């Protein structure tokens, strides 16, 4: 099936990406604490609601929080700046705090309930996000042998990612903080983020050798982000 785009709100984000963030793929932010990584999250949940002549899907959301840092006024916000309904946007997000790893991993496992519902109706599931994808796994396994069971969990836990999004045609959007490298990594694109001068935020995609080599710049505003 083709793919979709969500346009980020930044026409120089989305030009990096080729249009927006894809359908089908699981695409990776990650960049050290403020860098911009949940305000762009929010963004998206919004942007996907927009009808496609707009860089939307007409699509419903669902979001895995494992930090407690989904603000749904943020969302109101977002909404209002861009012409929608606030309320109506926030009520096809679908929200679920992560206590642990564990559940976290249970909670894909649920998500696919509610997209099957929704898929055939006019606001199917188009975007899943987790923020943060590796939080817990890395407060969970830690010491000696910890990185082999580490990575062999999350591994897993990006497999059940990558099913839903190419069996139900969803982009998964998901976050990871990295403190300024060698660990391997599943997502389809990864996205490095950081602060730049001004206020600006500067994003480069990371081992990826087909696509743009540039950088785009943006900034966080009423509008969520934006040029
Ligand atoms: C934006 C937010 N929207 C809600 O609160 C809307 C209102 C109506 C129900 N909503 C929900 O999110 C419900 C709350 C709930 C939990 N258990 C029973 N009901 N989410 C779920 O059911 C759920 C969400 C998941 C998300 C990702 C992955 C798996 C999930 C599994 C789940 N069981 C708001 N602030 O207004």
């Amino acid at each position: 099936a083709t793919i979709g785009r969500i346009s980020t709100g930044s026409k120089s984000l989305d030009k990096l990406l080729g249009g927006g963030i894809e359908t089908q793929a699981i695409t990776e932010v990650f960049g050290e604490f403020g860098s911009g990584k949940t305000q762009l999250a929010h963004t998206l949940a919004v942007m996907v609601q927009l009808p496609p002549e707009e860089g939307g899907l007409n699509g419903s959301v669902m979001w895995i929080d494992t930090e407690n840092t989904f603000r749904p006024e943020r969302i109101r916000e977002i909404a209002q700046n861009r012409g929608l309904d606030p309320d109506e946007v926030l009520k096809h997000i679908a929200y679920a705090r992560a206590f642990n790893s564990n559940h976290q991993m249970l909670l894909v496992q649920q998500a696919e309930d509610m997209i099957k519902e929704l898929l055939n109706t006019d606001r199917p599931v188009k975007l899943l996000i987790v923020d943060s994808l590796t939080s817990h796994f890395r407060s969970e396994y830690i010491g000696r042998g910890a990185l082999a069971e580490r990575q062999q969990k999350l591994a897993k836990h990006l497999a059940d990612l990558h099913r839903l999004a190419n069996l139900y045609d969803i982009a998964v959007f998901v976050t990871n903080q990295v403190q300024a490298h060698i660990l391997a990594h599943s997502a389809t694109l990864r996205v490095y983020l950081r602060k730049g001068k001004g206020g600006k935020r500067i994003a480069r995609l990371i081992d990826a050798p087909h696509l743009p080599e540039g950088e785009a710049v943006f900034s966080i505003t009423e509008k969520g982000i934006e040029d």
